[PDB]
């Protein structure tokens, strides 16, 4: 009706669906639009709890990084292993997501043979990588690099994987970030 | 072509940054469903952004282009951007008629909400990109865009350029960046 | 076949060479023009398997500093003989592979020549046919390279794509292949 499956996605809003260090610690904003043999993806992400919410690297020093993974199985289903909640990740319904679990998004999966699985004497190419780089409450000063991967997950068919990590010591600095936009190859 | 809104890709003149016609926003935005796919430039052609010069003028380290929306998308006078060139593709021009509509080239309010009291403002209406005057690989200005943090209007698109190098006659003319956000429906 | 894909202009996605950067077929240039109406929808990518560019070491070559691909194109958007990138393998998408015959016409997939003008003797040339983006060798996050795209400024062809790549850096004994870049410009038609 208004079901648009040409569109995967988390929903606008910022609820949390996301676990980095504990249940609903995050909101990852992650929106896959099908422009036939490209997803365009734009994605950011709102820390609202524990660990990662405020950065304080005087405190913990070690505080450099973090992993949010999408590991999708052979009909490109979200699998509960991912960081990301399966609740409200679906095609979109307006504002909303379809009223039903999707059953096939392979259209949405990162392309096997652009980004093959982690295999023994195979060569690993870069090609399966984008980096961008978001900024910490929209301030110039305070960027964090985001490595999105595709394919290099085990346990599952697809995935993609957010590795967030920054140099920068950050005192009380609010993990929530600037948007970025990439582009990936489809399966089919 | 409804799914392009734009500026006709030619040199025309089409934006107020400082006076009438000084410039031209280059500014394509093509709707793949729930995400616009936009690509900006700017040519500064008069007036005081033409050429840049930081050792006559040192603290002229940036400029602000608006584009303000009603709650049918279409451009109000306010903005910088001239309403008379901005419209649906039509080849490599416009279409000849004012569009009533846009609401699907908006960005999207639950994902960049209006500025408001006593609630959380979030980064994620931000894109930053980089553009560079003259094509030249050292000469980098900050291209910031914000979705719907102007007030007077239903919803806004707005390009914050600046620059950390002292440019000494420098035409303000740059490369391209293409970003993406969120569409309204 | 149904499954031809006149949307996507692609060198297909696998890792055959398919681009001479210094010898025939030392590279992989994997490069997906998705066409969005107006708007072309870019993905690229290099992987150099063989030749001087394979390995960079700049203790041996310190003066190595970048190196060109160019894609010319003619009136009907058909990639001429002369340019970097292969013929055989560039073509409208059929599934993982092309279309089982070389297309004839892919003016939708060409830069906008308002927008990005030939160069002419007299003419004022602007930045716009430029879009600047990096790409990291190794997946490394301190191995950038500069990706410089540039559309319509090839001589002897009436459009043109040429990927320019530069690197700041001394690389020592650095494998050249590359993360993915995503850009986009305005089409023809």
């Amino acid at each position: 009706k208004n079901n648009d499956k040409l569109t995967l996605w988390t929903t606008p809003d910022t609820s949390p669906n996301c676990r980095i260090d504990q249940d609903k610690d995050s909101k990852l904003t992650l929106v896959l639009t099908k422009c036939g043999s490209q997803i365009l993806a734009n994605v950011s992400l709102i820390v609202v709890a524990g660990r990662y919410k405020i950065i304080n690297n005087n405190t913990n020093p070690a505080l450099k990084g973090f992993t949010i993974k999408l590991l999708f199985d052979k009909n490109g289903v979200l699998m509960e292993s991912s960081n990301l909640g399966k609740s409200y990740w679906n095609f979109r319904n307006q504002n909303s997501i379809m009223s039903t679990a999707y059953e096939k998004a392979i259209g949405f999966m990162p392309n096997l043979v652009a980004y093959p699985k982690p295999t023994t004497g195979s060569k690993k190419y870069a090609r399966d990588i984008v980096y961008g780089n978001i900024y910490l409450g929209g301030k110039p000063h305070q960027p964090v690099t985001i490595k999105t991967t595709f394919n290099q997950e085990t346990g599952c068919e697809y995935s993609i994987t957010f590795d967030f990590s920054w140099a920068k010591t950050y005192v009380n600095v609010e993990f929530e970030t600037t948007s970025f936009t990439f582009s990936y190859i489809a399966q089919e």
